[PDB]
C-alpha cells in the first residue's frame, strides 16, 4: 500500500547519469524513495544547497541511521562503531585519533615517494610492453601500495583486504549473511594486526591505534579497530576505481586527454572537474536521520525522516556550475562535494587528489599515445557495488 519509486530508479551503465536526476533537480529536488534495503521511505536530495543542509547541519544523525529498520543502500545494518555512523562531538574525537596523518601539509610530503612508485610501476608496463591493462599494471598496485606502507599493512596481504573489501563494498552482488561474515574476518584480521604493535610498535597508523588501545580511555577497541579497517577498504577502493574513470572519461573523447597532454599542470584542476563529474559513488549515500524539523528548498524534513544524497547530482547543480552536464577544466569555480561535506568530508580528501594527480601527469607526460585498446562496448565495468569503476582497462601507446 506505497507508490514511492524504488532508489536506485534503474541499474548504471559506465559513468552515464540516469536523466531522473535532472528532472528532479528542476521539478522535484526533494522527492521521496524506497531504498534497497531498511524499512519505510527516505527524502532523496538532488540540489547542492539541500546536499550541504543534510551533511552540514547537527540536526542530521548519521549515528540514528544504525537502526537496522533505517533504509539504507547496502545490505547489512551499519556498524555503529564506524566513523560514517558518529555524531560530532564523538566523531571529533574519533577523526583525531588519526587526523594528523592526513593534514594537506603531510599528504604533500608524500609526493615523492608517491611519484618514485607510479613511475616504478609504469616501468614494469613498458617492461610487459603495448598492449597491456592498466588496471594490472597501476589502479589496483599504486593506490595499494601507498595505503600499505601508510597504515603498515603487509604488500603481501593484498589478495587477502582486496577480497574483504569488494565484499564490503556491495549493494546486490552479496546477500546480508555473506558480508557480516566477510565484516567479522576483517574486524579480526585488523584487530591482529594492532596487537602485533602490544611489545613492538611502529611509526605508522597501524602503530597509533595500537597506541590509543591502552592510553585513551574515552575511544573503544571496536571504534579504533573500525578505523583501521575502514581507512584500508576507502584507502584502495575509491583510488584504484578512481584512475581507470578518470582514464576512461580522458580517452573516450580523446580531445581531453591531449589538452592534458599540451599542459601537464592542467591536471589538478582536471582531476578536481573529473571528480565533480564522476559518479563514483554509484547511488544514495550513508543515511542522515533528522533530530529536529529541517528546512530543505521545498520540504521541512521531519524530526525521524531519513534522507539520501546523491553526491553527483549535487555536483550536475546548474544554479551552482555553468554548463554542468559538460566537462570543463577551465572552470574559474568548482565547489563540487565529490569528496562530502560537513563532520563526515573524505579525511582521504588530499591523499585521493595526490594519488590521482601523480598517476595522470606520469601517464599524459610518459605515453602521449596512449588509447583504449578493447572496445568501448565490452568494457567490464564492476556490478552489484555501491561504487563505480572499471575491472580490467586494457591500453596501447
Ligand atoms: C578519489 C578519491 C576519493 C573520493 C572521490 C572519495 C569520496 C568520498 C566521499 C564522497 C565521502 C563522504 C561520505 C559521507 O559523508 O556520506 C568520503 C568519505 C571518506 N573517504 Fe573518501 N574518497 C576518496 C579517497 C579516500 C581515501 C584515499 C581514503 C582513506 C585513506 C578515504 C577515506 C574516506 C573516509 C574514511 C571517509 C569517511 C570519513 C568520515 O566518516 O568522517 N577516501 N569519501
Ligand atoms: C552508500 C554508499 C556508501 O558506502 C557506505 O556507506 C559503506 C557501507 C561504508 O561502510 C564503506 C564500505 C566505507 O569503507 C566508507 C568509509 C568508504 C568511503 C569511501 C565512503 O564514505 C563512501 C563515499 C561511502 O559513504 C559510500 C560508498
Amino acid at each position: 500500500a506505497d507508490a514511492v519509486p524504488a532508489y536506485p530508479f534503474s541499474l548504471p551503465h559506465a559513468l552515464d547519469l540516469d536523466p531522473h536526476y535532472a528532472e528532479l533537480r528542476r521539478d522535484e529536488p526533494v522527492s521521496r524513495v524506497r531504498l534497497p534495503y531498511g524499512e519505510g521511505t527516505a527524502w532523496l536530495v538532488t540540489r547542492m544547497s539541500d546536499a550541504r543542509i543534510v551533511l552540514g547541519d547537527s540536526r542530521f544523525s548519521t549515528a540514528a541511521a544504525t537502526d537496522p529498520a533505517t533504509p539504507r543502500m547496502f545490505p547489512t545494518p551499519p556498524e555503529p562503531d564506524g566513523v560514517l555512523a558518529q555524531d560530532p562531538p564523538d566523531h571529533t574525537r574519533l577523526r583525531r585519533l588519526v587526523g594528523k596523518a592526513f593534514t594537506a601539509r603531510r599528504v604533500e610530503e608524500m609526493r615523492p615517494r608517491v611519484r618514485s612508485l607510479v613511475d616504478s610501476l609504469l616501468d614494469d608496463m613498458v617492461a610487459h610492453g603495448s598492449p597491456a591493462d592498466l588496471v594490472e599494471f597501476l589502479a589496483v598496485p599504486f593506490p595499494v601500495a601507498v595505503i600499505c606502507e601508510l597504515l603498515g599493512v603487509p604488500l603481501e596481504d593484498r589478495d587477502l583486504f582486496r577480497t574483504f573489501s569488494d565484499a564490503m563494498l556491495s549493494s546486490t552482488r552479496l546477500t546480508a549473511a555473506e558480508i557480516q561474515r566477510v565484516q567479522q574476518d576483517f574486524m579480526v584480521y585488523m584487530d591482529g594486526l594492532v596487537a602485533q604493535r602490544r611489545d613492538a610498535p611502529t611509526e605508522d597508523l597501524l602503530g597509533a591505534l595500537a597506541l590509543a588501545t591502552d592510553n585513551d580511555d574515552h575511544l573503544t577497541k571496536g571504534e579504533i579497530v573500525n578505523m583501521g579497517v575502514y581507512l584500508l577498504i576507502a584507502g584502495h577502493e575509491t583510488s584504484v576505481n578512481q584512475i581507470t574513470n578518470l582514464v576512461h572519461l580522458l580517452l573516450t573523447e580523446r580531445k581531453r586527454y591531449e589538452s592534458l597532454v599540451a599542459d601537464p599542470a592542467l591536471v589538478p584542476a582536471a582531476v578536481e572537474e573529473m571528480l565533480r563529474y564522476t559518479p563514483l559513488v554509484s547511488a544514495g549515500s550513508f543515511v542522515r536521520v533528522a533530530t529536529e524539523d529541517v528546512e530543505l528548498s521545498t520540504v521541512t524534513v521531519r524530526a525521524g525522516e531519513p534522507c539520501v544524497v546523491h553526491f553527483a547530482s549535487a555536483n550536475r547543480d546548474e544554479e551552482v556550475f555553468d554548463h554542468a552536464d559538460e566537462l570543463d577544466f577551465h572552470r574559474e569555480r568548482n565547489p563540487h562535494i565529490a569528496f562530502g561535506h560537513g563532520a563526515h568530508h573524505c579525511i582521504g580528501a588530499q591523499l585521493g587528489r595526490l594519488e590521482l594527480q601523480e598517476a595522470l601527469s606520469a601517464l599524459v607526460r610518459r605515453f602521449p599515445t596512449l588509447d583504449l585498446a578493447e572496445p568501448v562496448a565490452g568494457l567490464k565495468w564492476k556490478q552489484g557495488m555501491l561504487i563505480r569503476g572499471l575491472e580490467r582497462q586494457i591500453v596501447s601507446w
